[PDB]
């Protein structure tokens, strides 16, 4: 097992990361911000080392000083958590040069993943089913691009292949608005990636979110861990995500599942990951994989049992996956809310302190969670403060939970969005199920 970890992250899933190693004894490393001396899993760490000032370009992107910290303790391994350096290839490969092992993938699958043209090309030749697309880079002859957009047939979306998340796109209906699409969509990805790389593909009208979760060791073992449906979203922002997904039979997992698992076979895929798909009339369409641990995966944990973030610690020891394929089940039905600090009539981020907290409690109930009494919420980072995760042996079961858990939540002194959720899980189509990405914008703006 790694002696001791720098844990490259803040906030709930870093305090997330500091359980799985003292269950595995691993001892824990808290680099933080000025802003975030008392974090609740900074002050349940053996070491801490504040690596910079409040902004996260001095702080928790603060490359060098996340590494002197790993030289300084005489830890051995990095834990990125979500966000941040998580998908930052360069990053990765600065901390294995630099001699420690980094949570995650080799640093050439992180990049790959980040390519989004060329993860699609991979995929494809794996046998993963991709959207229909130009299985390549667009280039500035027009008549081209319109003979790929009638061969794909229009409606098409211009995607940036640097991009990703519903970051930098545009939909085409047809050949008037074609050039202007490309060349917009090509602008944007080159004023925040430096990459003007663009590709396309069919649009898909209402699609549903849905995503495997994968986990892949050293020995050459994978396995997928089911999926989990995040349709439900805020200008791409997830809200609420769950497992396993509505609608998909064991037939279906089945077929999708070994094809993402034979592609990190093929791909030499190590750690966890996702691969995510848009759904729709019943089939699977691969649109891009994350190489990190991400936000939602507790409702994966409910429903199989096994603890992800553990299966990470042990992967990167050089440890065999704990469990094989034919030892993983899908058992019951798990819901995931995202508690935000956030403003209910503008969305923007509602940061300040905490005066009263309360967490729920019960059979099935799960808060993740730094959050405490008399804690600030700060400014300077993500709006998202807590994860409630409520967990029954079927999908009405973990609703009525997730119900019961959001009355007893009490986040007194800052805004949250704690009622928008009760109102999700009392909508009558969340409760019928298989509501599409565009749902709750829809909703809200009815
Ligand atoms: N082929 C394809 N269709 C839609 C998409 C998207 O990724 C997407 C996601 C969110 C919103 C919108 Br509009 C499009 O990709
Ligand atoms: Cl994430």
């Amino acid at each position: 097992m790694l002696d001791k970890i720098v844990i490259a992250n803040r906030g709930e899933i870093a305090l997330r990361i500091l359980r799985a190693c003292k269950e595995l004894g691993i001892k824990t490393v808290a680099v933080h911000s000025s802003a975030d001396r008392d974090l609740k899993h900074v002050l349940l760490a053996d070491e801490t080392v504040c690596i910079g000032p409040a902004p996260s370009v001095k702080s928790y992107l603060n490359i060098p000083a996340i590494i002197s910290a790993a030289e300084i303790t005489g830890a051995v391994a990095i834990h990125p958590g979500y966000g941040f350096l998580s998908e930052n290839a360069n990053f990765a490969e600065q901390v294995e040069r630099s001699g420690f092992i980094f949570i995650g993938p080799k640093a050439e699958t992180i990049r790959l993943m980040g390519d989004k043209v060329s993860a699609i090309a991979a995929m494809k030749k794996a046998g993963v089913p991709c959207v229909p697309g130009s299985d390549g880079p667009l280039g500035d002859d027009m008549d081209k691009n319109r003979a790929i957009a009638k061969r794909i047939g229009y409606p098409v979306i211009i995607k940036a292949s640097g991009g990703g998340g519903g970051r930098g796109m545009r939909v085409v209906r047809g050949d008037a608005e074609l050039a202007q699409s490309i060349s917009m969509t090509r602008a944007e990805a080159k004023a925040a990636f430096s990459n003007d790389m663009v590709y396309m593909e069919k649009y898909l009208e209402n699609p549903r979110h849905v995503e495997i979760q994968v986990l892949a060791d050293g020995q050459g073992n994978a396995i997928y861990l089911a999926e989990r449906d995040c349709s439900m979203q805020r200008r791409h922002q997830k809200v609420v995500e769950e497992a396993p997904a509505p609608g998909i039979t064991p037939e279906l997992r089945r077929y999708i599942g070994e094809r993402c698992a034979k592609a990190c076979v093929d791909i030499g895929y190590r750690g966890a990951g996702t691969f995510e798909f848009l759904f729709e009339n019943g089939e699977f369409y691969f649109i891009e994989m994350n190489t990190r641990i991400q936000v939602e995966h507790p409702v994966t944990e409910m429903i199989t049992g096994v603890d992800l973030i553990k299966e990470q610690l042990r992967i990167a020891a050089g440890q065999p996956l704990s469990i094989k394929q034919e030892e993983v089940h899908v058992r019951g039905h798990a819901v995931e809310c995202r508690i935000n600090a956030e403003d209910p009539n503008t969305f923007l981020p509602s940061p300040g302190k905490i005066t009263r907290f309360h967490a729920p409690g019960g059979f099935g109930v799960r808060w993740e969670s730094h959050i405490y009494a008399g804690y600030t919420v700060p400014p300077y980072y993500d709006s998202m403060i807590g994860k409630l995760i409520c967990y029954g042996e079927n999908r009405d079961v973990a609703i009525a939970r997730m119900k019961n858990a959001l009355q007893e939540l009490i986040i007194d002194g800052i805004k949250t969005n704690v009622d928008l959720q009760i109102r999700i899980m009392n909508d009558e189509n969340f409760q019928h199920g298989g509501t599409n990405i565009h749902y709750l914008e829809k909703k809200l703006g009815l």
